[PDB]
């Protein structure tokens, strides 16, 4: 870089691109494209070159256009992504250009830019598919361009396909010129300003069902062979569309918005401006072969997808240390959306579970401000992690319960109208809220904390007669205050109850209750971002209501309980016999959410004994979690009966009392899986159990070369990934194995699925170290087809890594990071897995002798 005319990661702002216009000219059975981009440029300031973003392009020309064209040399610098373009004459300020760049590239065979893929039909032909993927980083690998956020631009697209397929882009169709050889030339229509991260193509054979939405024309395209699935999601993308536009009051302003179900794609969705792309089993959905967890899935990812219209594509973060303020107001907006118009999902059930797994990493010192300065491509990659996503939309809720829903929504209308079509800051949040409140509240001020500082706040609560003292404090094992709005609720001597609010913006504080109470709970719902530790008499009066009714208390209020009394133990501020002494109330418990949250944590310990070699240990707790819930499982039928919550209660039971092989369930599945292997699977098999009627089936060899050949043979992909969370449940290490080869090479299961099935098999006892091993040998390969840092990476260190719980493995999985890159090393996810073991080391030191104890008999 020593003789290339710029140093720094951040492109120059001295020239910014007006509009692009791209052509290009790929090969799907070479794997290879022909490009030409030309962009108008306006110079600021005085320059002799351009600083350009371009990786794998070989460039055979660059013109400065004008009457006369003007040759200009170029060069190149791949280790920041940047290339020059040396002017024959300087670039004046207040004058503008235009650039041509004639280039050539391969096709990606990664999951990240203009990538193509190939598969087979139901008629067992070979196809051809080619996508863009360009979140965070990756559009400059398809053309050159300034390829930071904030540089928006118009973008005017041209495709040369093959008359078979279809192109899509971001924008409607213009014209289809049909040329020699077998090619039409695509043209769309010109773009809004957009970043260039959002622009889109799509190239595939593909089906399509429309509807007209108030003259924006709404479609789902799949393959042929999968468009029957589309009918809910074009229901559910009209609800939602109309929904989205009356609450944010702005229109959604292109003529189509297109929804596509790609056979092959990394993440569960990507946000591109008018051409939303999906994976198959995030889109696609029949009632006969998708389960509840599935409808849900399909109509949160929608939801989120289409929320990004507005927050992220119509109003653009300057620069990715502000991702969360896409990310945050998309995953609200996805769960406000379904509690407004989907209530019956209790997609509520989602987003608290979510929340307290992002608050158990938010906790380690390896965390970072949701607001962090990233220069580097991988520290890029890593800010799509939980915390931008979940600690951005728990600040929303916060504010959102503080104020009105009316304040709440006044400043999001203030905020979307005010910066359409720009870039914004998280300052320029706080202060469309400072506008809403007429300045008596300085939101600024009040979300400091939490924008800036890692972690949230301990409070502890302790009752004083007719008072509570209150205080805040980091939580952290071995910093400021935090303007905390406070929630509380409380009931009386005569049995009734009373809420009310509080904002603590100091260290301490003194409540003043009303009346003298019998028990109190802080921070109801969940709807605050902390966690809350009580004093003694005040954890038992909670704990003493719990067993004499547990139902004065939410469901979300009581799922907090088990949350944070199991996360204090973990902190040592209370003695793991009190969180066990809670969860003793179960016994009259039928919610999802408390359950759900219960048998989390027992299942953590569970997997963790496993592994250390305390097999007896462990079926002791999965046998006294057994006997609190068993009438509560053994009322479980084997259907799909009742609301969503029900179904996904029903699940969560058989699959814990199958799993750990508790009751007849074991016989029962055996028996309905064994009737549908007679049937050659095409006996009814309710959606609930399907999972768990696969697993127990996939435990002989028969059965699990049974399954494998439906895997390769079905139609409903919902139903394939419980085939494969099945297969990937074998206690066979030579099948575990098998599945990751194959996943990573793309035969038979894509490498779509690694990440699933690697965490999968290292979950359990066979596959544990299996999974880890295949891991560190194949860690080139896995980084050639997932960036690093992105979330696959993330979600793979984590998954093959957090039950390991001695210093020995401890330094292994150390010492093999040390020996990758330094921007290996320091990536946040492999720091965040370091602290995790070394915190199930000292969980174990503490915790062990005396489990051995309440398990004795
Ligand atoms: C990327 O590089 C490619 C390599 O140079 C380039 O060339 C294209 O390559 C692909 C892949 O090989 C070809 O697609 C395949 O085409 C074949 C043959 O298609 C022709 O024949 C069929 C039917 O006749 C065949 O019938 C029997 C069996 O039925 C065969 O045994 C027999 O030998 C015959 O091949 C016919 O239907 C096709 O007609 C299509 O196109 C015409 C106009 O071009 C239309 O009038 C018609 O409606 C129809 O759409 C065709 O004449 C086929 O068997 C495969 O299934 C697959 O379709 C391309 O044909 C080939 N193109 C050319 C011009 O050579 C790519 O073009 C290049 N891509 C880009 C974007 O530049
Ligand atoms: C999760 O768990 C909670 C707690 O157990 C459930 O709530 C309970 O639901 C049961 C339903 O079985 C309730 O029991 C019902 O009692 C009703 C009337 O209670 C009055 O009368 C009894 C004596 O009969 C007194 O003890 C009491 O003080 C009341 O004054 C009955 O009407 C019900 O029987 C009905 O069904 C039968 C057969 O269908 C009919 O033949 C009858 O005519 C009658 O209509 C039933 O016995 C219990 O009271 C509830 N308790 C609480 C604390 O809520 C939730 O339902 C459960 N949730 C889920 C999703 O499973
Ligand atoms: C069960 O027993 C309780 C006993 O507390 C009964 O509830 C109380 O009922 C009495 C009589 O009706 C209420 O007394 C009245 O209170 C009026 C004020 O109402 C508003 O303020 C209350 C408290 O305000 C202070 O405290 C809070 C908390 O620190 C601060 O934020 C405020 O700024 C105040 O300093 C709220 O509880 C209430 O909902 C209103 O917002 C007052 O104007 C009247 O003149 C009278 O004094 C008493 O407020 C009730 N207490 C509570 C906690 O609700 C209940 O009725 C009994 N059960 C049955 C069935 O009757
Ligand atoms: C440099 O290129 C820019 C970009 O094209 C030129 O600026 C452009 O100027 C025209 C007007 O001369 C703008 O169009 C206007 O649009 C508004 C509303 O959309 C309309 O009311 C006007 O009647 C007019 O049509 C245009 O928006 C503006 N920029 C862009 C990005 O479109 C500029 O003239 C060129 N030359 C120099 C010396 O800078
Ligand atoms: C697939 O999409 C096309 C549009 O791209 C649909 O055919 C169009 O129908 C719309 C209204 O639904 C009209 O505005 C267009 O003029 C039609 N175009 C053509 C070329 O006929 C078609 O209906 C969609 N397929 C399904 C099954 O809905
Ligand atoms: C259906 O489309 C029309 C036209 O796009 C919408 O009317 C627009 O509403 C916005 C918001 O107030 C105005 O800024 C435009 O000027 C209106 N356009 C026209 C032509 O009147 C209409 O709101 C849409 N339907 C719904 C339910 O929102
Ligand atoms: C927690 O992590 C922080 C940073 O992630 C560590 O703080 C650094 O400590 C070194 C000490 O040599 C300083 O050079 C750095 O300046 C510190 N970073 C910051 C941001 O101040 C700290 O060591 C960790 N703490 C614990 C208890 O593990
Ligand atoms: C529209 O957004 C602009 C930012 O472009 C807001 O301007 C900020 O206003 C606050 C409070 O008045 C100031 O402290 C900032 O310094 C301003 N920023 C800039 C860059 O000027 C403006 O308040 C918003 N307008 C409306 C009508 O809400
Ligand atoms: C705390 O709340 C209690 C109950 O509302 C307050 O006690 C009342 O105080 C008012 C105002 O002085 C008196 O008129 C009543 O006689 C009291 N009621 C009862 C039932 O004792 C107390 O003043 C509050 N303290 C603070 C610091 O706000
Ligand atoms: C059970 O289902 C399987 C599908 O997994 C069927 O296997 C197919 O059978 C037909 C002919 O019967 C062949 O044309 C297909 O190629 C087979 N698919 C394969 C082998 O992957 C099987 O036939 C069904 N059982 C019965 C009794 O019909
Ligand atoms: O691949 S995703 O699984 N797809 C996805 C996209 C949007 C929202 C959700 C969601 N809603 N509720 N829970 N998750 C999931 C994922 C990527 C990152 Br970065 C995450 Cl954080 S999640
Ligand atoms: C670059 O493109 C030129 C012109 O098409 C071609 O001759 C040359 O082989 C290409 N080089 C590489 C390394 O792709
Ligand atoms: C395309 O791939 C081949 C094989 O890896 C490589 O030699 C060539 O340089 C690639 N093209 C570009 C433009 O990098
Ligand atoms: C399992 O035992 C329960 C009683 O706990 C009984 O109702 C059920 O029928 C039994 N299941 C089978 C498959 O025998
Ligand atoms: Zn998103």
């Amino acid at each position: 870089g020593k003789l290339f005319p710029w140093a720094q990661i951040r492109l120059p702002t001295a020239v910014v691109p007006l509009r692009y216009e791209l052509s290009l000219h790929p090969n799907l059975t070479s794997m290879t494209f022909r490009g030409s981009v030309t962009i108008s440029v306006q110079a600021l300031q005085v320059t002799w070159n351009i600083i350009l973003h371009s990786t794998g392009h070989n460039i055979s020309r660059v013109t400065f256009m004008s009457s006369q064209e003007k040759q200009a040399e170029i060069l190149e610098y791949a280790y920041h992504g940047q290339i020059a373009i040396v002017a024959p004459e300087a670039l004046l300020a207040g004058h503008n250009y235009t650039l041509k760049i004639e280039y050539s590239a391969n096709i990606s065979s990664s999951y990240y830019g203009f990538y193509g893929f190939s598969y087979t039909d139901e008629s067992n032909e070979k196809k051809y598919f080619a996508a863009t993927q360009f979140e965070p980083l990756a559009a400059r690998s398809a053309f050159p361009c300034f390829d930071e956020p904030a540089f928006k631009a118009t973008f005017i697209i041209k495709i040369i396909r093959d008359e078979q397929y279809t192109a899509l882009s971001n924008m409607p169709k213009k014209s289809s010129v049909v040329l020699d050889d077998g090619l039409v030339q695509d043209e769309f229509s010109e773009s809004v300003k957009m970043s260039t991260y959002l622009v889109a193509f799509i190239v595939g054979e593909m089906k399509n069902l429309s509807q007209d939405v108030n003259g924006t024309l709404v479609s789902i395209y799949a393959v042929p062979e999968k468009i029957g699935q589309v009918h809910y999601a074009l229901e559910t993308t009209v609800k939602l569309l109309e929904f989205f536009q009356n609450y944010f009051e702005i229109q959604y302003p292109l003529k189509k918005l297109d929804l596509v179900a790609i056979p092959d794609f990394e993440a569960g969705a990507m946000e591109n401006w008018g051409l939303l792309t999906f994976r198959e089993e995030t889109l696609l959905y029949d009632s006969n072969t998708s389960s509840m967890a599935d409808r849900k899935l399909v109509t949160k990812i929608i939801a989120h997808e289409l929320a990004h219209q507005w927050f992220g594509n119509l109003v653009t973060m300057k620069w990715w240390n502000d991702l969360w303020l896409n990310e945050g107001f998309a995953t609200f907006m996805e769960y406000f959306s379904l509690e407004k118009i989907f209530k019956e999902l209790s997609s509520y059930e989602d987003f608290l579970d979510a929340r307290f797994k992002t608050m158990k990493k938010d906790s380690l010192n390896s965390s970072h401000p949701i607001s962090s300065s990233v220069q580097s491509s991988e520290q890029i990659e890593e800010m799509f992690d939980s915390l931008s996503y979940f600690k951005g939309s728990s600040l929303l809720l916060m504010l959102k319960t503080y104020l009105s829903e009316d304040v709440f929504q006044h400043a999001v209308v203030l905020y979307l109208h005010n910066h359409s079509y720009a870039s914004i800051q998280s300052d320029d949040l706080w202060d469309s809220f400072n506008e809403v409140t007429n300045q008596t509240l300085d939101v600024k001020r009040m979300m400091k904390t939490w924008t800036l500082q890692k972690g949230f706040p301990l409070v502890t609560v302790q009752k004083k007669g007719k008072e509570l003292f209150i205080q805040q404090e980091r939580f952290f094992l071995n910093s400021y205050l935090w303007h905390i709005p406070l929630s509380y609720v409380t009931e009386g001597r005569n049995y009734s109850k009373y809420q009310s609010v509080s904002l603590l913006d100091k260290k301490s504080g003194v409540i003043n209750l009303t009346e003298e109470v019998l028990w109190v709970k802080v921070n109801i719902n969940m709807n605050g971002y902390y966690i809350v530790h009580y004093a003694d008499d005040d954890w038992e009066a909670l704990i003493h209501q719990l067993k004499i009714n547990p139902y004065v208390l939410s469901d979300k209020d009581r799922a907090n309980l088990i949350n944070n009394i199991f996360e204090l133990a973990g902190l040592g501020k209370v003695p793991l016999k009190r969180a066990f002494d809670l969860i003793n109330y179960l016994g009259n418990e039928n919610h999802t959410a408390p359950i759900t949250e219960a048998l989390f944590q027992t299942d953590l310990i569970y997997n963790l004994l496993e592994k250390l070699g305390y097999m007896d240990l462990a079926s002791r707790l999965v046998t006294r979690v057994f006997k609190l819930l068993q009438n509560q499982i053994q009322q479980q039928t084997w259907t799909d009966e009742g609301t969503p919550s029900m179904r996904e209660l029903r699940s969560a039971l058989l699959e814990f009392a199958c799993t750990h092989n508790l009751g007849n369930c074991s016989t029962t599945a055996m028996k309905l899986f064994d009737d549908w292997m007679a049937s050659n699977g095409t006996q009814s098999l309710p959606t609930d159990v399907m999972t768990t009627v696969f697993k127990v089936g996939a435990k002989t060899d028969k059965g699990w070369s049974f399954l494998l050949g439906k895997y390769i043979s079905i139609g409903s992909e919902a139903e394939k990934n419980k085939i494969l969370e099945a297969l990937a449940s074998s206690e066979d290490v030579r099948k575990l194995y098998w599945l990751m080869k194959s996943s990573l090479n793309g035969d038979n299961f894509r490498t779509q699925k690694l990440s699933f099935i690697i965490r999968t098999v290292g979950r359990h006892f066979p596959g544990h170290l299996l999974a880890w091993d295949f891991v560190k040998e194949n860690w080139n390969k896995l980084v050639q087809k997932f960036p690093l840092g992105s979330y696959t990476i993330q979600n793979i260190v984590a998954g093959s890594t957090y039950l390991f719980s001695t210093k020995t493995h401890l330094s292994e999985v150390q010492a093999f990071f040390e020996n990758q890159s330094e921007a290996t090393f320091r990536l946040r996810c492999v720091q965040e897995a370091l602290e995790v073991i070394q915190l199930n080391i000292q969980w174990m030191e503490k915790n062990l002798k005396s489990l051995t104890w309440w398990l004795r008999t």
